[PDB]
C-alpha cells in the first residue's frame, strides 16, 4: 500500500535561554529535570543502560498515585556542541495506546543571549489505529509547560548552567 | 595604488559562552576595560551614540601613562548574530604612521563554550609604512586582557547572565 | 496546525549524485525527458543553481493542470542535501498552502539510498486530504522509478 | 601573520546585476572575452554556478602565466554579495598561499557603487611582495573598465 | 621486550572520480587493474582464495625481467558499502627481509562526483629491525603514481566501474 | 610522506570487558589516583557527560617531573567495548611529540577477556618520534593495567 | 512462539564437493537442468555469489507459483556447510513466515552424509500448517534423487 501513514509535529520557539541551558535542562539532564520541575507527577529520574552520550537510555517514575507509572526512552542521536538531538519512549503507560514508539527529534540554535529550537516528534500510529488527531495538543501540552517552567527556574537563576 | 593595510585573522575558543564573551569584549570592551585593568585604565565611556551602531566610545589612560585616550566607533553591530565591525580610529596610541585601526568580531556557540574568529586591520596613513610591531603589541594586550576577561568571567558565572 | 507527514525510506542501486541531480538540481527539465505526456517545459525564472532560485514546470496545453514554480530554500549538493519548496501552481489544490520535501541522500556501495520528508502544508483555515497526499506519492515515486530505470540504462548520464 | 589588504569603493553607471553577473558570475567567461590577447579559455570544473563552485583560467600559449583556480565561499547574488578565492595557479608562486575576494555591490540610479576587499594570504613564515598587490589591483581594475565600456555600449548584454 | 615499533603513513586525498569506481579500481579489484594499467610492470594478478569478500588471498605477477617477483594480499576487513577495507601484504619479494607486513587500511566518502579518502599505511619490522624508510617512500610513490593513472583513465571512461 | 610510529597489542585478562573498559578507559583518570596516589594527584573531566568529545585532565604529584595530561575520547562505543582517546596536551609529549592515539577493542572471553589495543605516535611537524618515548609509555600503562587487573580480581564487586 | 523443524539424516554415493555445488551452490542452476519442464529460471539480482548472496527462483508458463526468495546466511564451502532462508515467494502460502533449509555433507569412502534441517517459520497470526511442510521434504528429497544418479552418468560435471 501508500505505506506512509505517521504523524510528526514541527515547532520553533524563542526563550531567552543560552541553548546550553535548555538542552541540559530539557535533553542531557531532562530525566532528573522534569522530576525536580513537576515533583508532584515524577518520584525518581534516573538512567538504566547508559554513562551518558549516545545509547544511554532513561527510566520515569512517577509518583505511585499518578495513572502512569514509568517512562522508557534511549538516547539515539547526540551532537553536544551544536545542541542536535534524536531519542524516543520505547515503553511504559505513557503510551496511552496509539504508538509503537516517539522519536523526538531537537536541534538548537544561539540567538542574542537566548536560543532558537527546531523540534521534530514523530509520534508512530500502529496497525488497526488512526493517531489521535485531538491528542496532538496535549502530548505536546504537557512537554511546553514543562518547557516554560524551567525556563522560569532556569530564568530565575542563572548560574544553574551558566 | 591603494595602500595596504596589516590584517589580523584570529580563531579563538573559551568554556565562556557568546553573549558574555561578545559583552564583554567588544559593547563593554571600553567600560570592562577600566574594571579589567585599573592600573592602566581611568575611564571608559559612550561619547556619540546612545549605544546603537554608529557609536563612538572615549577610553582615557591612567595619568602618567604615556599614552592618553583611544576614540572607537562601532560600524556595525548584529547583536542577535554576535558580529561586531569597529574601528580604532583616535588617539596616541596610532603614533602618526597609523590612520585607523579596524577590528571584525564574530561569534558561534559551541555546547556549554563559543568560538570567535576576530579579524583587525592596520590602515597605514598615506605613503607612511605598517608598524609591525604596532600590531604584535596591540595583538598581545587585546588578548592578555581577555584571558584575564574568561578567568573572571569562567569564575564569575553570574555577570553577563 | 496541521502537520501530516509522509517519511520515506528509499534505497536504490543508482549513485547518489546521479540521483541527486537526476531528481533534485535537475529534476524541473527531466521531468519533461521522462513524461514528455504530460510537461511541456522545465526551467529556473531568476536563480543561480543557489538558494532563492526558482524553477517553471509547464504541462502540455491539453493537461488539466497549468505550472508550477518551485524554489530552492537550502542546499549542499555534495551531500545531496535539499530542502525545496513547492509554493505556486495549478496543481496546488485550494486546501493545501504548500508541500515541502526534504532531501538527504548518501552512497551505499555502487549505489544510494534516501530519507525524504514531504510536508503537505495547508492554506490558513483549511484542511488536508489523504488521496491529495497519497497522489503526490505515487506521482514522485513514479517519475524515480522511470528514472532509475534511465540513469541504470545510459551510466554516462550525469556520471 | 601578517596579510596585507587592499580595501576600496568603486562607483559604475553600469547597472548592479549586470556588473556582478558579468565580473563575478560569469568573470572567467567575461575574463576571455574581454582579453583574448591574455585568456583561451574560461570554465566551471566543480559545482553549478553556487558557493562552493570551482573555475579554471587558463592562459593562452605564449603568456608566461598557466592557469589559475578560483572557490566561491558564499554567493547572494540577490544582494549582490561574494566571496571567492584564488587557491592555485602560478600567479601565487611559492610566497603566497591564496587571495581571497569578498565584493558587494548595490545601485545608485541605473548603475552601482561597490567595496572590494583583497587579502593576499602569504605562506607560513613568508612575506608578501608588496608588488604582488599592486599588480593584482591593477590587472583587475583594467578588466573592469573594459567591461564596463563593452556593457555601457551595448546594453542588452546581461539586463 | 617491548613491541616492535611500526611506521604508519596518513594520507587524506581527492578526486573527482565517483568513490564505487575508485573502491573497486583501488582495492576490491585492484590485483586486476594493476595489470591493466602498467602492463610493462606486471603480467598478472588472481584470487587464489576466497569468494572476493573477507579472507581473499590474492597474487599478483610481476614481469618475468623485474627484479621484483610476487606478492601475496590478504583482506583482513571489507565493507564494500561504506567503502572501507583493510588488507596486508605479507608474503613476497617486495618485502625486503627487514619487514614482516604492511597493512592498508582504506576508507572512501562520496563529495558530488566524486570521492574524499583517507589511507593508513603502517609498515610492521621483523624481529629487532630498522624499517628502512627507503622502501617505504617506494612503495608509496608506486602506488600514488598508479592512483593518478587510474584516476585520469576513469575520468576518460564514464562506465569503467559505473 | 611524514611518519608516525605504532604499536599494535593483543591482550588477555582474566577480568571481564565491561569491567576492564571502564577501569582502563573511562575512569582511567580516576583508578591512575587510586593505583599510583605517588605519581598521580587527580584525574578530572574538563568537558563532557562522558561521550565523543569528552576531555579529561589528569595531575602528577608535587614532586614528579611532570605536571599534567588531557585526553580527548575522538571515539567511544561502550556497548562494542571498543575506544578512540588521545593524549593530546601536557609534559609528558617532551617538544617532540603533537599527539598520541589509544584505540582499544575489548571481547567477552569466557569468564574473561581479550583486548585488542593500538597506540599511535604522531610527532611535531618536522621532528621525530625516539622509541625511548614509546618504550617508556607502554611500560607505564601495561604495569597499572597489571595493577588494575591484580585489584579487581580480589576485589570482584568493584566496577562490577 | 511456534515454528516446524524437521531432521532428516541422508546418505549418498556422490562425493560432498559435488553434492554441495548441485543441492547448495548452483542448485537454482540446476532446478531447471533436472525438472526443466517444471522451471524457466534461477538467477540473482543483488549477491555476490558467496556468503550474503541472493538467488530467485521462476517456473515454467503456468506453474501455481512464480518464483522463491533464497538468501544465504553462512557458508563455508570447505566444510560443505550452508545455510540459505526463504523469506520470499508464494509458496509461503500467508502462512510461512520463512523457510530455513541447513545442510552440513561429509566425505564418506567416494560418497557422503548429511544433516539436514528443514525450518518454517510463521508470521505472527498464522497457522503453521501440517501437511505442508510434507510437501517441502517431498519436493527436494525426489531432486536429490534425479541429481544423484545424474552426477553417477557424467563424471566429469563439477570435478
Ligand atoms: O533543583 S531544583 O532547584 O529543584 C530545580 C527546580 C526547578 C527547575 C529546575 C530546572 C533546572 C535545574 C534545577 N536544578 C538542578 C538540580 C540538580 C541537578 C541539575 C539541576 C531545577
Ligand atoms: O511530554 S513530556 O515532556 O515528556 C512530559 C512533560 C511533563 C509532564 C508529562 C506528564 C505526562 C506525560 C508526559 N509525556 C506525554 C507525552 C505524550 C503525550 C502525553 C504526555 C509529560
Ligand atoms: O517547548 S517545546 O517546543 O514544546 C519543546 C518540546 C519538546 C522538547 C523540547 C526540548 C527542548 C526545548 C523545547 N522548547 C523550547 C521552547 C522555546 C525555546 C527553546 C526551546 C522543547
Ligand atoms: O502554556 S500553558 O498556558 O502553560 C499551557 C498549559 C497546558 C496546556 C497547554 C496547551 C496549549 C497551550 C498552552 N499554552 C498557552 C499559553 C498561552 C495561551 C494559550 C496557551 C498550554
Ligand atoms: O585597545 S586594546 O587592544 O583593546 C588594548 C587592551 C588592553 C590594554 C591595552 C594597552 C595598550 C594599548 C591597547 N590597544 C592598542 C591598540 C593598537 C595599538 C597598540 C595598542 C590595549
Ligand atoms: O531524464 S531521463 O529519465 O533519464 C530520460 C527519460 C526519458 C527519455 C530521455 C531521453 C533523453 C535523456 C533522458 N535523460 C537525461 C537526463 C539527464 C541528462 C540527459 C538525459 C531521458
Ligand atoms: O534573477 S536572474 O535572472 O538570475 C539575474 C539576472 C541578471 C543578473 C543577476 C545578478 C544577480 C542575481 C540574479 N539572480 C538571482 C535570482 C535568484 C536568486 C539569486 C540570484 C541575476
Ligand atoms: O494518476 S492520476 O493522475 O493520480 C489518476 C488518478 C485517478 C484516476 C486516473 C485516471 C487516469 C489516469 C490517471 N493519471 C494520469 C496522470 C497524468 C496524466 C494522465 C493521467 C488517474
Ligand atoms: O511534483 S511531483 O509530485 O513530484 C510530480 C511528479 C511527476 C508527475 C507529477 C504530475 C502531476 C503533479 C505532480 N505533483 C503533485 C504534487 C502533489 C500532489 C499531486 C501531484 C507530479
Ligand atoms: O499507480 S498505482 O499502481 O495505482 C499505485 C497504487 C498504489 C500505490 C502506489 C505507490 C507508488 C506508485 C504507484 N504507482 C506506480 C506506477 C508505476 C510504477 C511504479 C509505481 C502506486
Ligand atoms: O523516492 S520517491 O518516491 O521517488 C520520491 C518522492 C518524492 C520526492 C522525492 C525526492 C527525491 C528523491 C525521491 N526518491 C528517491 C528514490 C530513491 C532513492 C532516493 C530518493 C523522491
Ligand atoms: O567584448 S567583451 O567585453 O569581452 C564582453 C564583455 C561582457 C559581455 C560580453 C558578451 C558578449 C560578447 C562580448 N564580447 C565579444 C568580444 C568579441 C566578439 C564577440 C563578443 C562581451
Ligand atoms: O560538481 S559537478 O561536477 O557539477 C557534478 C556533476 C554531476 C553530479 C553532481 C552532483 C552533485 C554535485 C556536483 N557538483 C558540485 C560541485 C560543487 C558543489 C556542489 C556540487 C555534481
Ligand atoms: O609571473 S608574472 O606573470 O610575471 C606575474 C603575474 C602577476 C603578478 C606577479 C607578481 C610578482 C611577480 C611576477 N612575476 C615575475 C616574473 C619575472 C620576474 C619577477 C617577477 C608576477
Ligand atoms: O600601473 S603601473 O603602470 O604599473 C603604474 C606604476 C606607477 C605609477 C603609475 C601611475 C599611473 C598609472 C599607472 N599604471 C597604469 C597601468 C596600466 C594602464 C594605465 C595606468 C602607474
Ligand atoms: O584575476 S584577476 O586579478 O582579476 C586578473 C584579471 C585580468 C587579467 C589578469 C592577468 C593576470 C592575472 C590575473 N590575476 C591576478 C591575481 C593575483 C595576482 C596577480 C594577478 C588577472
Ligand atoms: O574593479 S575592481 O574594483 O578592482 C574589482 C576587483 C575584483 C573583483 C571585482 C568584482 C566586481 C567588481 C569590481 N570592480 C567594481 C568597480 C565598480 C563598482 C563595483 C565593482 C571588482
Ligand atoms: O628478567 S629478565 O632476565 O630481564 C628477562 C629475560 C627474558 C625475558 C624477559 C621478559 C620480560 C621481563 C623480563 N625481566 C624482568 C626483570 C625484572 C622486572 C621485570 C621484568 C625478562
Ligand atoms: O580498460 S583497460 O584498458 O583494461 C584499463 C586501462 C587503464 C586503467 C584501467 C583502470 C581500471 C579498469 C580498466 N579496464 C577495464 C575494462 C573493462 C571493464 C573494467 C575495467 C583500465
Ligand atoms: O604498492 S602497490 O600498490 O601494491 C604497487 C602498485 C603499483 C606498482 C608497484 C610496483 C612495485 C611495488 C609495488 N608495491 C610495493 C608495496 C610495498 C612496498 C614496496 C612496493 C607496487
Ligand atoms: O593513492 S593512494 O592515496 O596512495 C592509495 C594508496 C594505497 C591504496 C589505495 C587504495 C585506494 C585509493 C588510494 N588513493 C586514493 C587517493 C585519493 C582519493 C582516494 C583514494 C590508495
Ligand atoms: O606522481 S606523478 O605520477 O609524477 C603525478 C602524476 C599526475 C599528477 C600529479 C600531480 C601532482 C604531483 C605529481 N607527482 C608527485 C610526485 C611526488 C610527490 C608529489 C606529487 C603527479
Ligand atoms: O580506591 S578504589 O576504589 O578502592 C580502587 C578502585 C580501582 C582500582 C584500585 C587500584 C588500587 C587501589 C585502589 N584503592 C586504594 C585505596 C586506598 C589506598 C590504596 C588503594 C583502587
Ligand atoms: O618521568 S618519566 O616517567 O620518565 C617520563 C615519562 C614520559 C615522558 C617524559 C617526558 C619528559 C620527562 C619525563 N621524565 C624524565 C625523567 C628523567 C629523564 C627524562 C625524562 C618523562
Ligand atoms: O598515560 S599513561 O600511559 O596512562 C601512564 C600511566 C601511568 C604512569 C605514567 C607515567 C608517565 C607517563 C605516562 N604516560 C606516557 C605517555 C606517553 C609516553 C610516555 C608516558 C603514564
Ligand atoms: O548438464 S545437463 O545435461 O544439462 C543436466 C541435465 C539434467 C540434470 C542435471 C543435473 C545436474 C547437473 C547437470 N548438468 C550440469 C552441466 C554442467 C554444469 C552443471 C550441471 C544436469
Ligand atoms: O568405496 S569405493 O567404491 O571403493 C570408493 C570409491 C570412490 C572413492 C573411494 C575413496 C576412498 C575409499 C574407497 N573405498 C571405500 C571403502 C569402504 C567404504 C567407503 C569407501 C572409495
Ligand atoms: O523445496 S525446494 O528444494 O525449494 C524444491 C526443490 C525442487 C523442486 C521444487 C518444486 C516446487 C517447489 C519447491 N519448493 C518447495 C518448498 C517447500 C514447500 C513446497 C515446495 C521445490
Ligand atoms: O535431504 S534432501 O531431501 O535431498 C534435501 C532437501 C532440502 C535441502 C537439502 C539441502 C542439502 C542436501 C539435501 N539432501 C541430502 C541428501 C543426501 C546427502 C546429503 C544431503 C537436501
Ligand atoms: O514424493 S513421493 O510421492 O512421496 C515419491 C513417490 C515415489 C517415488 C519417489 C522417488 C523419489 C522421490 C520421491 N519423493 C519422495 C520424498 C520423500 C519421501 C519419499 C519420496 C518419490
Amino acid at each position: 500500500p501508500f505505506t506512509m501513514a505517521a504523524y510528526t509535529i514541527v515547532k520553533e520557539e524563542e526563550s531567552p535561554i543560552a541553548p546550553h541551558r535548555l538542552f541540559k535542562a530539557l535533553v542531557l539532564e531532562r530525566h532528573q529535570v522534569l522530576v525536580k520541575a513537576q515533583p508532584h507527577v515524577f518520584k525518581s529520574g534516573e538512567i538504566i543502560e547508559g554513562d551518558g552520550g549516545v545509547g544511554t537510555v532513561t527510566k520515569i517514575t512517577f509518583v505511585d498515585g499518578h495513572p502512569l507509572t514509568y517512562m522508557l526512552h534511549k538516547f539515539d542521536e547526540i551532537d553536544a556542541a551544536n545542541f542536535y538531538c534524536k531519542y524516543t519512549l520505547f515503553e511504559g503507560d505513557v503510551l496511552r495506546d496509539n504508538i509503537e514508539k516517539v522519536v523526538y527529534e531537537v536541534k538548537l540554535e544561539a540567538v542574542g543571549g537566548g536560543s532558537k529550537g527546531k523540534i521534530t516528534v514523530t509520534y508512530h500510529p500502529k496497525p488497526g489505529c488512526t493517531v489521535n488527531e485531538e491528542e496532538v495538543k496535549i502530548g505536546e501540552k504537557k512537554a511546553y509547560e514543562f518547557y516554560k517552567q524551567v525556563e522560569e527556574y532556569l530564568a530565575a537563576n542563572p548560574e544553574v548552567f551558566a
